[PDB]
Formats: structure tokens, sequence, C-alpha cells
């Protein structure tokens, strides 16, 4: 199974409990897939992407950071936690 086309590498977790993504996450993503599919050109401008989370953060409002801070930290720590006893005691 080592063919051009599927590279041997992280593509995914099948070996992880069930979880979905966190609002940190998901903001992050959302921005970047949306800056990429109305903006390809700058796609590969890591550092232009980075700003704008950073920026977008920094000048964010309460209104959509009371939730998405909540949910980002509850999530995060869910999972953290989760996946942490799991995987120290996954592979038995």
């Amino acid at each position: 199974m080592a063919h051009h086309h599927h590279h041997h590498m992280k593509k995914k977790d099948p070996l992880a409990p069930k979880r979905a993504l966190s609002a940190y996450m998901f903001y992050v993503k959302d921005k970047r897939l949306e800056i990429i599919k109305e903006k390809p050109e700058l796609a590969k401008d890591v550092a232009q992407v980075g700003k704008l989370i950073g920026e977008a953060w920094g000048q964010l409002s309460p209104a959509q950071k009371a939730p998405y801070e909540k949910k980002a930290q509850l999530d995060k720590v869910r999972y953290s936690k989760e996946i942490e006893e799991y995987r120290k005691k996954n592979q038995e």
C-alpha cells in the first residue's frame, strides 16, 4: 500500500475515540477555508491567514467571543482529558 496517490502520513485519527471539532478549530478552519475558496491566491500565505485570525480575535466582540471561548475551552478541556486517558490506556 505504497502508491504516489496515497502517501504515508497522519490523514486522520482512526485510533481515537468519538468526538467533534471544537469552536476554536471551527473558526480557524472556517476563516481559512473561506479565504481560500474566495481567495485561493493567498491560500499559500500562512502568515496572512494567521494575522487575520489573531487580529479578528483580538478585535472580536464579547458577543461571539463569549460562546466561542466558553465552547472552545469546555471542548478543549473535555477533549484533552478524554483523549488523554484513552491514549494512556489505549493499544492495550
